[PDB]
RNA sequence: AAUUGAAGAGUUUGAUCAUGGCUCAGAUUGAACGCUGGCGGCAGGCCUAACACAUGCAAGUCGAACGGUAACAGGAAGAAG
């Protein structure tokens, strides 16, 4: 069955001509823990209900990736708006090593161990799916074995 | 057998994304100060005035190199209570 996990909840204001009305914006990702991984971002004017948004979305937008074990294949960089991402298979006896919201979404992906780094401004949002990035551009052996032999 | 290696957070805005500074979570020391303080092992102990120094000790040893009896530990002669 798949997990979900929230990133975290944050506040806007519209300041209407009335006054000012709050919001909340929640970030999820939800995944199958083997391959599957996808995230969602929802907003209402409750808490428990952007949540519930969230999930909704994220389910439906799902991607797939190649894991050499629990880990990944080679090196890759992630890099999305204004936020730079840098990942490594490492061994196996090592564990998850990442910062906010990258130890979510490739816990929730499916990676035991792995070694990352997050450069550059750490917005949540872009961090994610700037993780997301790197997992899809990620190219497997069987997938490079299509140019010819082994 | 002797390469098992990389986490971020707070803070400018009514709210958002950047840029950019400040601050915090770690480790370490020949440390100092405050409160407190049972024992043991190993190590350490003037980082400032190469400023000035009372007192004691820290370079002596060879008679199997040679003249010698100033100490005195023996012995012999001689003079003697
Ligand atoms: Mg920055
Ligand atoms: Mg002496």
């Amino acid at each position: 069955e798949l997990q979900e996990k929230l990133i975290a909840v944050n506040r806007v204001s519209k300041t209407v001509k009335g006054g000012r009305i709050f919001s909340f914006t929640a970030l999820t990702v939800v995944g199958d823990g083997n391959g599957r991984v996808g995230f969602g971002y929802g907003k209402a004017r409750e808490v428990p209900a952007a949540i519930q948004k969230a999930m909704e979305k994220a389910r439906r937008n799902m991607i797939n990736v190649a894991l050499n074990n629990g880990t990944l294949q080679h090196p890759v960089k992630g890099v999305h708006t204004g936020s730079r991402v840098f990942m490594q298979p490492a061994s196996e006896g090592t564990g998850i090593i990442a910062g906010g919201a990258m130890r979510a979404v490739l816990e929730v992906a499916g990676v035991h161990n792995v070694l990352a780094k997050a450069y550059g401004s750490t917005n949540p949002i872009n961090v994610v799916r700037a993780t997301i990035d790197g997992l899809e551009n990620m190219n497997s052996p069987e997938m490079v074995a299509a140019k010819r032999g082994k």
